[PDB]
C-alpha cells in the first residue's frame, strides 16, 4: 500500500493572484516535485494568531507534481489550544474547492476580514512522502535529490516531539 | 507495560560543580517534571567534534522528578562517529555511575583532557515520556502542561524529517 516516510513542516510566503473582484486571492506556489507525496498547506493568519478552518490538500506522483484534490478540515492548527476558534467564511476566509477552474486550493480574503489580515497570511506546508516499499523507513538518496526544493524551504512549526518508531 | 509517546531532543548548558579536586565536575540541571519519562543526556564535546562513550540515564515518575539510575553506553552519537572512537577515561572524560551519595550522572573532566574541552561541553537531553495507556498516541494536554520546562528548552539535533506516527 502507501507506507509513510515522514513529514516536512515548511513555510511558504503567499503570492497575490490578480483578481476580478474586491477580494484578495492568495497562492502558495508549491515546487514541482515528481515523487509519491501528500501536500497539506495550512493558511496561518499571523496578525490574528489564528488559522483558516480548512486546509488545501494536494497530491504528487512519480510522473506528476503537486495537484490539488480537495479542501480538508484543519485538524491540528499551529496555534489552536481551544483559546480561540478557527477562521471561517463569516470571518472573511475561504478556500475554493473547485478542480475544474484553474484556482484551488487558493485562499480568498474578502473585505469582510480584518484590515489587513491578507498581507499577514503565511503557509505551513505539510509535505508527507510515501512509498510502495514496506521495508523503507526514510526517503532514499535519489528521492531526497528530487525533493531538494522542499528540503531547502525554511522550517515552520516543526514539532519538538519526535514520534516513536515501530517496536 | 509502558507504551512510548515520543522523544524530545533538547540542549542544556552544563553547570560547574565546585570540588576541591584538580578535575572539573559538570552537571546538566534537569527540570523537576513529575511525569512517567526516561531522560538520556549525551555529553557532547563541541571543540573536539565528539561525544563521551557513556550517557547519563535518568527516570521520572508521576510522584518523582528525573532521578539517576545508571550510565548506559552512547549508541547513537551526534557527530555520527563510529563507537570505540568516543571520548573515554583515557581521553579525560568519565561519567559517575554512583547512585549513593550524589554526583551522578555528572561528567568528570580530568586535567589530562585537551585544554578548553570542559567549557565546550553541551548536553543533548533525550526526554522520552511513556504512558500505561495503549490507546494514547501523543502526550495529553495536562502532561504537556507539566513538561512546560522541557518543552521551553532549545532544540538540539532534532532531525528536520518528522517520522510518521503510529498509523502505518
Ligand atoms: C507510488 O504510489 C503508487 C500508489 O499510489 C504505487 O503504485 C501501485 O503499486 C502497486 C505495487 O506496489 C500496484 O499493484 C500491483 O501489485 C500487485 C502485488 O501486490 C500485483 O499483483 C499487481 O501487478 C498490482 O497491480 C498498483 O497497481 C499501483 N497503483 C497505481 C495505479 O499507482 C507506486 O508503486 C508508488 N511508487 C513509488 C516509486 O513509490
Ligand atoms: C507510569 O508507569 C508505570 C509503569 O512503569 C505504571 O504503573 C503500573 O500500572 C499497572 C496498571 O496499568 C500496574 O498493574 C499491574 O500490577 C498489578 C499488581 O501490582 C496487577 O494487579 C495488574 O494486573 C498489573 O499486572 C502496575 O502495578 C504498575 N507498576 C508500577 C509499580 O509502577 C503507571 O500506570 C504509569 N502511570 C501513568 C499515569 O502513566
Ligand atoms: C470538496 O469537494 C469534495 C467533492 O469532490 C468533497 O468530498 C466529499 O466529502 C463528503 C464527506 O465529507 C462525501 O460524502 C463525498 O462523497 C465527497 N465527494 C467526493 C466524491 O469526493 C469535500 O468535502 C469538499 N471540501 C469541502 C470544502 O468541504
Ligand atoms: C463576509 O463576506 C462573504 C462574501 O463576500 C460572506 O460569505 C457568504 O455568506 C453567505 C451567507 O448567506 C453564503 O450564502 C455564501 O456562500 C458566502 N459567500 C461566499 C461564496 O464566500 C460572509 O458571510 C461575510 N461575513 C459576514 C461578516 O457576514
Ligand atoms: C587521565 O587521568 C585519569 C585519572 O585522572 C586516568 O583514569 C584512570 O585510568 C586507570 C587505568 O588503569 C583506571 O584505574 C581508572 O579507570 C582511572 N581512574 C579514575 C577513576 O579516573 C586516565 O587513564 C588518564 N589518561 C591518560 C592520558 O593516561
Ligand atoms: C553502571 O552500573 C550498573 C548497575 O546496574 C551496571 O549495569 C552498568 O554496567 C554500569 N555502567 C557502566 C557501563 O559502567
Amino acid at each position: 500500500y502507501r507506507h509513510p516516510l515522514g513529514c516536512y513542516f515548511k513555510g511558504i510566503n503567499p503570492t497575490k493572484v490578480p483578481s476580478s473582484g474586491s477580494h484578495t486571492i492568495l497562492k502558495c506556489t508549491l515546487p514541482v516535485v515528481k515523487v509519491n507525496a501528500s501536500w497539506t498547506l495550512e493558511w496561518v493568519v499571523v496578525k490574528l494568531q489564528n488559522s483558516v478552518d480548512v486546509t488545501s490538500y494536494y497530491e504528487s506522483s512519480p510522473n506528476s507534481g503537486p495537484t490539488f484534490l480537495r479542501a480538508i478540515l484543519n485538524f491540528t492548527p499551529m496555534h489552536g489550544l481551544r483559546t480561540k476558534n478557527l477562521l471561517k467564511v463569516k470571518d472573511g476566509f475561504q478556500v475554493d474547492n473547485s478542480t475544474d477552474n484553474g484556482n484551488g486550493g487558493n485562499l480568498y480574503v474578502y473585505p469582510n476580514a480584518t484590515t489587513g489580515s491578507a498581507d499577514s497570511v503565511r503557509c505551513r506546508l505539510r509535505m508527507c512522502p510515501w512509498t510502495s516499499n514496506s521495508k523503507m523507513t526514510a526517503p532514499d538518496e535519489e528521492m531526497l535529490r528530487k525533493m531538494s526544493e522542499v528540503l531547502n524551504l525554511p522550517n515552520y512549526g516543526v514539532p519538538d516531539l519526535t514520534p516513536p518508531r515501530r517496536d
